[PDB]
């Protein structure tokens, strides 16, 4: 009932056209699902928001289910309960509950072995060492390695430091390659959208944990989100004790 495939989305459609996508209660796509809806109208996902966990929406070849997140009380049984609402069918999908939602692959496997449906699981397509580097250190590293450095534009202390270092830089949201290569973002976009952007750019990162403070996440919550990155990243945390903490959060 559950089979992992080695193929891309397009290379897996010969088995079924149906895609199972994961959304949150506002109808926003999980980063694992967000890359699967090219050239398809997805207005229907958010049109009927807000949802509750377990709600299912469908249009054409797409099915989407609202899954729980452990930051908001979610457990393994609530994940299983949510997936039971999906109509029985054959689907291409990803393992439910990964990334920010905080479930492990082994937990996702457990949920899907209930298998009213058949699922073909797309491949999740390298872990650089976690460090505790200050902003000056992170900038110098970026400059010489050409790694992409995400920066939250609302963090005034960082923006001013960059302006001093790189006289003449015009900081604006998006990629800015001046002195070093930056991805400037607002906390007024989702963490998922930022992760998908970084994954699409397909560059190695030097970064603080994404969502941590800027999007109200604690360190464990950010570490869960960081699992959705598909690019290598040097992750710089607040202190040496946080290195130990972060690495533990990432592996559970
Ligand atoms: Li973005």
């Amino acid at each position: 009932c559950v089979e992992e495939v080695t193929t891309t989305l397009e290379e897996t459609k010969f088995l079924t056209e149906n895609l199972l996508l994961y959304i949150d209660i506002n109808g926003n796509l999980h980063p694992d699902s967000a890359t699967l809806v090219s050239d398809i109208d997805i207005t229907f996902l958010k049109k009927d928001a807000p949802y509750i966990v377990g709600d299912v929406v469908q249009e054409g070849v797409l099915t989407a289910v609202v899954i729980p997140t452990k930051k908001a009380g979610g457990t393994t049984e609530m994940l299983a309960k949510a997936l039971r609402k999906v109509p029985t069918d054959n689907y291409i999908t990803t393992y439910p509950g990964q990334g920010c939602n905080g479930y492990t692959v082994e937990e996702a496997k457990t949920v899907l072995k209930k298998c009213k449906s058949a699922f073909y699981i797309l491949p999740s397509i390298e872990i650089l060492g976690t460090v505790s580097w200050n902003l000056r250190e992170m900038l110098a590293h970026a400059e010489e390695t050409r790694k992409l450095m995400p920066v939250c534009v609302e963090t005034k202390a960082i923006v001013s430091t960059i302006q001093r270092k790189y006289k003449g830089i015009k900081i604006q949201e998006g990629v800015v390659d001046y002195g070093a290569r930056f991805y400037f973002y607002t906390s007024k976009t989702t963490v998922a959208s930022l992760i998908n952007t970084l994954n699409d750019l397909n560059e190695t990162l030097v970064t603080m944990p994404l969502g941590y403070v800027t999007h109200g996440l604690n360190l464990e919550e950010a570490a869960r989100c960081m699992r959705s990155l598909k690019v290598p990243a040097t992750v710089s945390v607040s202190s040496p004790d946080a290195v130990t903490a972060y690495n533990g959060y990432l592996t559970s």
